[PDB]
């Protein structure tokens, strides 16, 4: 379930957090706009530059830690406020959090593995709902 798969991403966060960024941009690619760094370059050469590979797992070791926070996909007021709150994320709306989490549910239903797909929906859908009511657009 949902905690076992935070301790399979975990297990390989790097990995995961790349491709499933990288499935983000792809399925979304005006969603490039807030990252201008990454436009006009391969996969392969995203995974090769150092902020790609660094900011990244960053984003997933806090993803992983809120999803661990959350009690039945549903995370943490606090943890939606200091999303919200973060200067890097100055700019974004909750539709930037919900393409994310389109993809990152995307990828793992077409993974060979048994995710629960369905507890990731949910929570993306619940963290969007707290981003809201912490004051994001
Ligand atoms: C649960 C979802 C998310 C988490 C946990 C998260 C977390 C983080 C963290 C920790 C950083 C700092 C990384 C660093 O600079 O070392 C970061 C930076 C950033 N985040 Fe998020 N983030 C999330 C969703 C998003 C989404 C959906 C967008 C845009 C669609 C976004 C855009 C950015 C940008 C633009 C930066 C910094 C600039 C860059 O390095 O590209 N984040 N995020």
């Amino acid at each position: 379930g949902f905690k076992q798969d935070i301790a399979t991403l975990r297990g390989d966060l790097r990995t995961y957090a790349q491709d499933i960024f990288l499935a983000f941009l792809n399925k979304y690619p005006d969603e490039k706009r807030n990252f201008k760094n990454y436009v006009g370059k391969s996969d392969q050469e995203l995974k090769s530059m150092a902020k790609f590979g660094d900011h990244t797992e960053k984003v997933f070791n806090l993803m992983m830690e809120v999803a661990d926070r959350a009690t039945d996909c549903v995370p943490l007021a606090s943890d939606a406020s200091t999303l919200v709150q973060m200067k890097q994320h100055s700019g974004l709306t909750t539709g930037n959090f919900e393409k994310l989490f389109v993809a990152l549910v995307e990828y793992m239903r077409a993974s060979g593995q048994s995710f629960d797909s369905q507890s990731w929906d949910r929570f993306g859908k619940n963290l969007v709902s707290a981003l809201s009511s912490a004051g994001m657009k």
